[PDB]
């Protein structure tokens, strides 16, 4: 008996860091910008495979993003958390997601990212201190990836660093959790911790954009405590968790292309470039794109009705040779322009030019400090997440010259 199916299970797991699973170049290369697929639960749902139809349906008003909608298309048992808890502003829609968005959004400008760089550098070049002179080997992860963009993104919160053991592994918990009351219970342990340092910013105020809502918005009723928590915890987990995973694949990746990376150290006017072909190469929030359509949507003679999920799956769409001449294949010097690593429209990401400095910044100083790095392991015995969650590596054994 035939096991083929027209509605293949979604997600997949990448079997290679920088390569779609296999299933997803199979949905890449069927015609048409809509596929259905088979969620964990049972459902079905469709994913948005091509470039144009992407940000099309994500510049749709008629596709919500409201995770708490009976037909969300929840991949995994986090979405079971994510729908019966409060919400940040990623889950709303206009013009309610406006009124929030704009309250972070001062953090954020052009302007204010030029400004960080002298201290995104410091944070950088403090943890490469640290790492070098520690061992001759080091988990690239724990040591690098994940600090220095924690540490950034606490100063503009205005999180203590001092408590990051906390906060940091709360953030994993909730980000990689398998299970909903895993996911509910990390969430809880973030709550708290910022219900916390609301009280505390009430009686002395505080720095930091947690400082600043609480002193202005929540003292003119414009945001609830709870609202503030859940953006707070939203900015707090993905200032971490999708620069530390950047990094990590970055390097194995950019390792994995040697030719491309010297010519990257031999011309460093190609970093920004490198970042954005990186960017669209490695789509690690590629399912952060999921929609329930409240209105009835043509798509090129295909039709999504009212109630039905879509996945706006980035990856895919990333590699769509219509748009990117060759999509599989690493170029640093290709026009990566256009690609929705970021999403697209009204929720397109807030932190997209904080995590492009950093990641400038990073692949600068590795350059600079560590020619020589290279993984302590093959590539095959690296272990990849899943496609449940954001894509990377939970350790990167690495060393350099002895
Ligand atoms: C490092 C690479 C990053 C990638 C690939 C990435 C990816 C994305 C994507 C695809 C979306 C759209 C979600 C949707 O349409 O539902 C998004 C939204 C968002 N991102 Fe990023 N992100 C990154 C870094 C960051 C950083 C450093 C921050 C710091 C706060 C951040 C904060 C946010 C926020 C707050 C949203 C919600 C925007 C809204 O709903 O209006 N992201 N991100």
């Amino acid at each position: 008996t035939p096991q083929t199916t027209d509605a293949p299970a979604f997600p997949s797991n990448r079997s290679c860091p920088y390569q779609l699973p296999d299933g997803y170049a199979q949905l890449r290369d069927t015609p048409g910008p809509l596929h259905r697929v088979t969620l964990y639960d049972g459902r079905q749902a469709w994913v948005v495979t091509k470039h144009e139809a992407a940000r099309k349906l994500l510049g749709d008003p008629r596709l919500s993003s409201n995770r708490t909608d009976d037909n969300f298309p929840a991949t995994s048992p986090f979405f079971e958390a994510v729908r019966e808890s409060p919400q940040a502003f990623i889950g709303l829609d206009p013009p309610e997601h406006g009124t929030r968005r704009r309250m972070t959004i001062s953090e954020f400008t052009v302007k204010r990212i030029k400004g960080m760089r002298p201290e995104v550098e410091e944070v950088v070049h403090g943890f490469l201190d640290e790492m070098l002179a520690a061992g001759p080997t080091a988990d690239l992860v724990s040591q690098f990836a994940l600090p220095v963009p924690s540490m950034v993104i606490c100063r503009l919160l205005g999180v203590p660093y001092a408590d990051h053991e906390f906060f940091q592994d709360a953030s994993k918990r909730l980000v990689q959790s398998t299970d909903a009351q895993s996911a509910l219970t990390a969430r809880n342990d973030l709550a708290g911790y910022l219900d916390g340092l609301i009280t505390q910013f009430q009686t002395e105020p505080g720095a930091g954009l947690v400082g600043a809502l609480v002193a202005d918005q929540l003292a003119n009723g414009e945001i609830d405590r709870e609202e503030l928590i859940s953006t707070a915890m939203l900015l707090l987990i993905a200032g971490h968790e999708t620069t530390a995973s950047m990094t990590s694949l970055s390097v194995i990746t950019l390792l994995d292309h040697p030719e491309q990376y010297a010519a990257l150290r031999a011309d460093r006017s190609l970093v920004p470039g490198a970042v954005e072909e990186l960017l669209r190469y490695l789509a690690i929030a590629d399912i952060a794109g999921g929609r329930v359509a409240t209105a009835d949507i043509e798509v090129e003679g295909q039709l999504i009705r009212a109630g039905e999920g879509v996945i706006v799956v980035n990856s895919i769409a990333n590699r769509d040779g219509t748009v990117y001449e060759d999509p599989d294949a690493l170029d640093i010097h290709r026009s990566a322009r256009h690609h929705l690593a970021f999403g697209f429209g009204v929720h397109q990401c807030l932190g997209q030019n904080l995590a492009r400095l950093e990641l400038e910044v990073i692949l600068n100083a590795l350059m600079d400090r560590v020619p020589t790095l290279r993984l302590a392991v093959p590539v095959e015995q690296l272990v990849l997440r899943p496609g449940t969650t954001i894509q990377g590596v939970n350790e990167l054994p690495v060393t350099w010259h002895h």
